């Protein structure tokens, strides 16, 4: 024994441990494409960090959901291994995804210095048919690849009008081979008072979507009754701001001692949050694991 030499492979272990503590502390099945994804996470030699999520209606954890954060900018390489992770799905689960909307948005002329965020990762369906894998991209000053998208999404029409505000495409690749294609516009704490955001956002939301922003550096909106979504600063301060049931509670008490980032988002919809109590809720923690 060598302490020097069991290091190789330490980083490799805590994120094992943050996948298998939420699959046993929520149920997640079946365990299989965990482990695909678990592979993938092993794959990654750099910094990175893990969203962890899990969907909740009325009493029910519907959905488990974990997605690897790149954080280098070797973003053709990570799209490359995101790939292979997915035909390693498709392959040992046994399903055939679309990629037609995903490879549509590429062409082979993307630039990818626009590239800011990519995230890869699978949503997990009691229903095998429901489950997803998923890529979340953010570019910036790309607006040929905003307009792209806005095309190849249903009613982008709509977010025309906010379309400054356009900076994530996300794709989804269900298991059963539908596929789609979503772009979500999002608002900076450092332009929350400035009459641009007022008059293209603000100005449509009631009061209640509006009253969390008070504890929110980061907002996102998606008029397709809204779906909303906020970054709170601290994991405090969701039940401060926010009306959740009894099994949202105990997803949040379990990661309320943990040791992960601060950050976190909860994602709703206008109507939602009109009620007196939350009853379709998204939760989601992020753990950082640095070289």
């Amino acid at each position: 024994m060598i302490v020097a030499e069991i290091q190789k492979n330490s980083l490799k272990e805590q994120r094992i441990k943050f996948i298998r503590n939420h699959q046993q502390a929520f149920d997640v099945e079946p365990i299989y494409p965990l482990r695909l994804f678990e592979d993938f996470v092993m794959s990654v030699e750099g910094d990175c960090s893990i969203e962890a999520s899990c969907k909740i209606e009325l009493d029910k954890l519907i959905a488990s959901r974990f997605m690897l954060f790149f954080k280098d900018q070797e973003w053709e390489k990570y799209l490359t291994q995101s790939l292979a992770f997915f035909r390693q799905v498709e392959n040992r689960v046994g399903v055939q995804l679309d990629y037609s909307l995903l490879q549509k948005f590429l062409g082979h002329n993307f630039d990818f210095s626009k590239l800011e965020v990519l995230s890869a990762g699978l949503d997990l369906r009691t229903n095998l048919a429901d489950s997803s894998l998923k890529i979340h991209i953010r570019i910036k000053d790309y607006p040929e690849k905003i307009n792209q998208a806005l095309s190849l999404t249903i009613d982008g029409d709509d977010l025309t009008a906010v379309r400054d505000f356009l900076s994530v495409v996300g794709f989804d690749f269900y298991f059963d081979g539908r596929s789609a294609i979503e772009i979500y516009p999002e608002v900076k704490k450092e332009d929350f008072f400035k009459p641009k955001t007022q008059e293209k956002v603000w100005q449509h939301l009631p009061k209640f979507v509006l009253e969390p922003l008070q504890v929110t550096n980061l907002f996102g909106f998606g008029f397709s009754n809204p779906v909303v979504y906020y970054r709170l600063k601290g994991r405090q301060d969701l039940t401060n701001y926010f009306k959740i049931n009894d099994t949202a509670q105990r997803v949040h008490s379990f990661y309320q001692h943990q040791d992960i980032l601060p950050n976190m988002w909860v994602g709703t919809t206008q109507k939602e949050l009109e009620k007196t109590r939350i009853e379709n809720i998204r939760l989601y923690y992020y753990k950082s694991f640095k070289m």
